[PDB]
């Protein structure tokens, strides 16, 4: 049972922050690690694997801790690292982190991750918000009777008000697909096609997981590189780590700002 | 065993209505339980759970009934209500209704299901003839050894004899999704450019299967809302079976009107 | 473990054909079957199902046999016959046969399979290079942290050297689907909207597990059947194989020119 695992987990981080009731949850993916400090000062800080339910994240570049930060009037749940769909785990794992956030009172989640770039306007480096998005996965984080709509599943208030931040900022669609395997040439034409400006192997099942929980979604992919067959090089995870650490600047600062004017 | 299990339940079919054999089979989606009545008169009712493999169908606006229903010169077997892959059964018994049918003598399937109407000229209270499919799922019913060819698996003979019923009758392209979550309108949009003219969470399985079983079929698609991001407006289930009644009694007279063509 | 597997099975090779190490692999696909003698005389014929690992073939028109074949200065490691997903296995087992090919010292694996032609200028009994594929499994062989590039995962060196063997040679791409049903005409252009040439239901993932175990990859399609709807024939797994054989001299002439030159 989704339901009462998220509670307990919830209970959990009441208990070890001295906070009753979090505003807002922020998930780092992929290169976004560095970026956690520009939060601002945490309360707590403590091991995701200590709460109920949370399979700690693995792959490099994921802390694997929740912190507690207060950011504007806002207490901020900070969620460094995630797991994904590709490490084998049941979607309820992997949407329970969100899941327990809302139950700790968040309305509020700020989905972060690493993504190819396609839409030719992107570099390397810089950060997108996150429109909408297309789940190639097959899959769903619900079960039975959860019929939940997914129109602005990423709140265009929330787009608005990360662009008082930053009017630069683009917008972008988001294919999730499963990995762990990077795209092929073909498969990102097609991709293209199919109307992607961006493509990761993660947040699609966590934003449907957040709306079917009541809570706004804020997506933002931060390109740490060209997608396959654009450029013809090869891509690494060590690459997609160190593209995101040279805009962690720019990143956390951002962050910091908009969750503030929530 | 599949084929043994719906050998079982045509046999306590037989019992239960005490006919021998029947003719055709309906399968009532989405907001077409109350087009029941329409049909004709049921000689015989029973729960489906009553029968051999069958999982009872959970999901709001699904009677999970079987009904004997004579109709013209034939004798028709109605599934009042479906399960759906969504619900987290394997496919087996996904199709077993199908192949129960199957097995009880029916040689046509009526496929009927509730749908998102995605090409311009859909509108909500709209049946659609389906003329082809686009199995998004990425799964199937069959295993090894069954290599089902799919061309007509949508009876152009039964969607013939179906405008003969209704001359204003229009054919569609309905994609199948795993569901349960509704489409995003970036998705839309990507089975815009598949294809599909409509989009729905069930069928597709069922139609491999009983074209892998030598049934005939014909599926009827009731537009209950446009797909997502086209009017922008929220979907809901209640209110896809609320769209359903409006026209349940239209869908149950076009229905009896057909069948009794073939 | 699928590396533990893969060295276990590579040592049993070792031992029943007396040869410490092979230099290359191929897999022979649906039609392909008869293309076996023309590879040379084989030192060692064993079954597969005697090997560590493997999971014996059951579709028709596969040996499920194991070759060492001296094939110009190479001694060939020859599967003759392969699982597919569609048969209900883990990809673990679909792809171990050429994780364990590698383990024996097979740095390139030529994969062969039989496909359905989307391309207009493709004919029945044609056979086409692979340059590059589309993974619509929704699924990878691959587990956490196994983050491949697949750029030029069909290496273009290879299908040079294929070339220097048979200039006309065309090359596609191959679309990897599930299976085991056919497509529908709808499918089939979606397919092609998609940018397929070729569409077929192996390949994909033990392409990703070559690339990711560092062999390169010489994929090779024999056009088995146009895809359905582009002549509205009726298509089958016994007509697949009579075209395969129609053109086995070739494909087998073809397969043994082409590894000499490697
Ligand atoms: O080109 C890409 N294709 C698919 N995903 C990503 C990502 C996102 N994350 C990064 C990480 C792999 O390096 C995995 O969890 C996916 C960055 N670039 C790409
Ligand atoms: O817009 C749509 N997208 C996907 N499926 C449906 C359906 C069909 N059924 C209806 C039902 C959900 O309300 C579920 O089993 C899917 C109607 N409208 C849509
Ligand atoms: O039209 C086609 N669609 C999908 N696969 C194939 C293939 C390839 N193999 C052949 C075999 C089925 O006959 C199965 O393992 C798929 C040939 N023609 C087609």
């Amino acid at each position: 049972d989704p339901d009462e695992l998220a509670r307990r987990a919830a209970q959990v981080i009441a208990d070890r922050t001295g906070i009753g009731e979090h505003d807002v949850a922020v998930v780092l993916g992929s290169g976004w690690l560095p970026a956690v400090a520009a939060l601002g000062s945490p309360t707590t800080v403590l091991p995701q694997a200590e709460l109920p339910g949370f399979v700690p994240p693995t792959a490099a570049g994921h802390a694997g801790e929740l912190l507690s930060v207060p950011i504007g009037a806002h207490r901020v749940l900070v969620l460094a690292g995630r797991i994904h769909a590709y490490e084998g785990h049941d979607l309820r794992y992997v949407v329970h982190p969100v899941r327990a956030a809302r139950a700790a009172g968040a309305q509020i989640m700020v989905l972060t991750n690493a993504a190819g770039g396609l839409r030719a306007d992107l570099q390397v480096g810089q950060p997108v918000l996150i429109s909408d998005h297309l789940n190639l996965t097959a899959r769903s984080p619900l079960v039975g009777g959860e019929f939940v709509d997914l129109t602005d599943a990423y709140s265009p208030r929330l787009r608005e008000l990360a662009r008082q931040s930053d009017p630069q900022l683009a917008e972008g669609v988001y294919a999730g697909l499963p990995g762990p395997h990077y795209e092929t040439p073909a498969e990102i034409r097609m991709l293209q096609t199919l109307g992607a400006d961006l493509v990761g192997m993660s947040t699609v099942h966590e934003t449907i997981a957040a709306r079917a929980a009541g809570a706004e979604v804020l997506g933002v992919s931060l390109v740490t590189n060209l997608a396959a067959g654009i450029t013809g090089e090869p891509l690494s995870h060590a690459e997609v780590l160190a593209a995101g650490a040279a805009s962690a600047t720019r990143m956390g600062a951002l962050l910091a700002d908009v969750i503030a004017r929530f």
